[PDB]
């Protein structure tokens, strides 16, 4: 799969389950059509997200609902989201994954575009 | 200064200098309201972008300019910028501090709260 | 495996391959001995570090040659090293994934502890 | 002040205060040599750490205390501290901020390099 998505738990040093990922294409008209979506499994990983065929270049947003996250946990989080905006090139075959790295206040992301 | 942006530089080590920063406030009908913008300074900071008068409660957005940044540097980043999403002020007026780690594939962003 | 290493390029957003990685346990007179070592792989793992008898409770450190890292790619380092120490503590089944996401003058690391 | 330490907190959005750094710098005998040490100030910043003249060139070591900050807030952390390794004033006096932002699990650490 071209596209995938991991996200822990920078807290309790663990996987971050059951995280609501949405991910937009972004349209002619400059607005987010929504693209694909899904929940981090027990690994803290999203796989299946799209597909080949349906992972055409072009300006993607990925949505990560953190505070979903962070209030099943009972812990006060600081960002509505964690929202990760990237153009997807053909330069050569690519996969994607998005990993997040999620604290109450603050997230890192970091793209791994691999052969 | 209720509202403070600080941006740095992985790569060279150094602040991220001449970044700009476009704030938004989430309006009655639900769309992005333009509230705020500005450049960092030579020491990476932003300040005067709002008033305390001026910054009521609400949602704001902040989105970085990364993509220009790199660009300017002769770099191709891999993120379209560093969006960060927050409700403001919802306890009484507050201090924010917005900083910003950047890497052309990676950026963390973290949020400094005081009273 | 009881202790993983996985090692990510900011830079480049890629695995961080061919990297040193060795590993200390904190000896009864306070000096660190040597434990284990590897070079991450083309998915920038580490695994086969060590086993669930030779893996006790008790501190140990994690140092990864960054500096060499970047030399190999012709990119100026900061750091002579990132160096991760923590106290291993038997809680029931415990497996330690220890990863590290490397800029040229910025390191972040965080423990994934899983049953 | 040639050299500058501040410490943040990524769970609770607050500067890390009252947190024990200690620098050590690599002696001809290939030991650790005492060099400063402070605390961080309600701001999370370290000032006051050396001098232009005692800051000579050589490799230092910057031990943040991590473990004992979350104990006195009554948590239980991963890491025993976050250390930062490096070749300090190689080609000339320069000026050394090194950020930490800490949760529980993880840490990150960035240098910014100044003339
Ligand atoms: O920016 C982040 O979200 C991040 C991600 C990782 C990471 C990436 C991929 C992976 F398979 C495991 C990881 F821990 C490691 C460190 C890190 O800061
Ligand atoms: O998430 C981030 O953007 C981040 C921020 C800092 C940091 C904090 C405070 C400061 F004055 C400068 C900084 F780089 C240090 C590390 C880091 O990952
Ligand atoms: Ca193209
Ligand atoms: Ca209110
Ligand atoms: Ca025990
Ligand atoms: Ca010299």
């Amino acid at each position: 799969c071209p596209l995938m998505v991991k996200v822990l738990d920078a807290v309790r040093g663990s996987p971050a389950i059951n995280v609501a990922v949405h991910v937009f294409r972004k349209a002619a008209d400059d607005t987010w059509e929504p693209f694909a979506s899904g929940k981090t499994s027990e690994s803290g990983e999203l796989h299946g997200l799209t597909t080949e065929e349906e992972f055409v270049e072009g300006i993607y947003k990925v949505e990560i609902d953190t505070k979903s996250y962070w209030k099943a946990l009972g812990i006060s989080p600081f960002h509505e989201h964690a929202e990760v905006v990237f153009t997807a090139n053909d330069s050569g075959p690519r996969r994607y994954t998005i990993a997040a790295l999620l604290s109450p206040y603050s997230y890192s992301t970091t793209a791994v575009v691999t052969n």
